[PDB]
């Protein structure tokens, strides 16, 4: 009976360093939605666990040439971690190599603008050129655009892939900062969950505009053949039914919201 | 190989009799979201299939005394069907006896009123007696209320379980017809998907009021040990990623709107 290695990612408000982390040990160093969720998954499934921050800071993409998976998906695939409890999007390319639980949170790709940017939709972005637009450089949002068979998203991808300087960002923080600094001339494509979060953070200068471009979810991911698979999945279901997932989202998004 | 027996339920706009169904045969008798979904899933998984409407007309619940499952769940449990492709809610008690794919559609419990009924929320319903309210029998909505420890919803359950005459209905159509014919004196608790469909149908005399009471999904269900499980699961993800699930939702909800 071993300590389960949990891979996760420093992404607010899912996992954050506590103020006093240097004075704390192990799992107590971290706080956030996924920290709370990991404690509950572990309790319901009856395992001890160790939170680990993904080494490369990435979510998980497979390199076209080397076929190597990076990020948290890589850590699962290569057996460096036993479970990923993180804002990790359920995707087909990932579900082909790892198992996901039923989604614990819903999201879709969305548009973040600096307040007062004349953009209402993904159509509005594709039709103009004054406002630059991009995504996280190594995640499911980028892959949505790259793998699309849909005309308008193919159009947006074609712009983004060739845009100079690069419209892609290394971290959500960088995307958000870029929106805040580009005086309305950069829009960021990111998941609605992160968009919603940032809209409630000081200095309250960004907002989600328009509908989501897709509808999907984050799931808890395990390597194929994990003994944790069934129990993790039932735990997610139990926690949803008991209202905990809604409670945790409110706790980390809205209850401490800085924008009124 | 073998023709896959698909259990489903006559529920608008998921599976409906075509207007000229009397002159049609087999699968061709039916149209709707789940009819289109079945066709797509069968195509991506490489099986032939026969749509069969669930004999007892129910979704599925377990008798507390006999432990026997009825409805589509029962048909899977007892080997009468190979797969359920229907607006079947993923729930813990079900996921313990059958497997669910990733959700193909999101929904939450909601309130339908006859237009002008002075009810805005579940709280409003709980605080009065003049307007009766109920749910579908042998479904997940009833179970939600049965199990809820939320004071508003427990108060509601306490009332509904004892209410005379019975506030529960056999079919969604019966719930909706009850709302329409009770002059505002009956409200109906049903899933947001069905509520929102009905709101856009003639005679446009109902509406959804308040927020959803929960957030969950419909899943394609297979009996435990099914050779279809993984392929069906991936097929749902492929269909979502292609935008096909979104296309089907628009086809059956909003393009089929009669209320403007
Ligand atoms: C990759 C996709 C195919 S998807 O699998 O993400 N679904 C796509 C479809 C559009 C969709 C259906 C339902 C949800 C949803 C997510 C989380 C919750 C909270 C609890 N989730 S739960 C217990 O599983 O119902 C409820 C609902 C999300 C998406
Ligand atoms: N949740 C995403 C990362 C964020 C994004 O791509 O926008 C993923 O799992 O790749
Ligand atoms: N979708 C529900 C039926 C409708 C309801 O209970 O409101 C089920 O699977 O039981
Ligand atoms: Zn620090
Ligand atoms: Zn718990
Ligand atoms: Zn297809």
């Amino acid at each position: 009976n071993k300590t389960v290695v949990v891979t996760t990612i420093l992404e607010s408000p899912y996992v954050m360093m506590k103020k006093n982390h240097e004075m704390l040990e192990g799992n107590e160093r971290y706080e956030g939605y996924c920290v709370d969720l990991a404690a509950e998954i572990a309790k319901h499934c009856g395992f001890k666990y160790k939170l680990t921050i993904v080494g490369d800071g990435k979510y998980g993409a497979r390199d076209a040439d080397t076929k190597i998976w990076n990020g948290m998906v890589g850590e699962l695939v290569y057996g460096k971690a036993d479970i990923a409890i993180a804002p990790l999007t359920i995707t087909l390319v990932r579900e082909e190599v790892i198992d996901f639980s039923k989604p614990f949170m819903s999201l879709g790709i969305s548009i973040m603008i600096k307040k007062g940017t004349p953009i209402e939709s993904a159509e509005d972005l594709s039709k103009q050129t004054e406002i630059a637009y991009g995504t996280l450089d190594s995640g499911s949002t980028k892959e949505f655009f790259r793998r699309s068979k849909i005309a308008v998203f193919d159009k947006m991808w074609t712009y983004m892939r060739s845009a100079e300087p690069s419209v892609f960002v290394r971290t959500t923080a960088e995307g958000v900062a870029r929106v805040r600094k580009s005086k309305g001339k950069y829009a960021y494509l990111l998941e609605s969950t992160m968009n919603e979060y940032i809209e409630q953070r000081k200095p309250c200068d960004t907002m989600k505009v328009g509908g989501n471009l897709d509808s999907k979810g984050y799931g808890i991911a395990t390597p194929k053949g994990s003994s944790l698979r069934n129990a993790v999945n039932l735990a997610v279901l139990k926690l949803n039914e008991q209202g905990l997932l809604d409670k945790l989202k409110n706790k980390w998004w809205y209850d401490k919201g800085e924008c009124g």
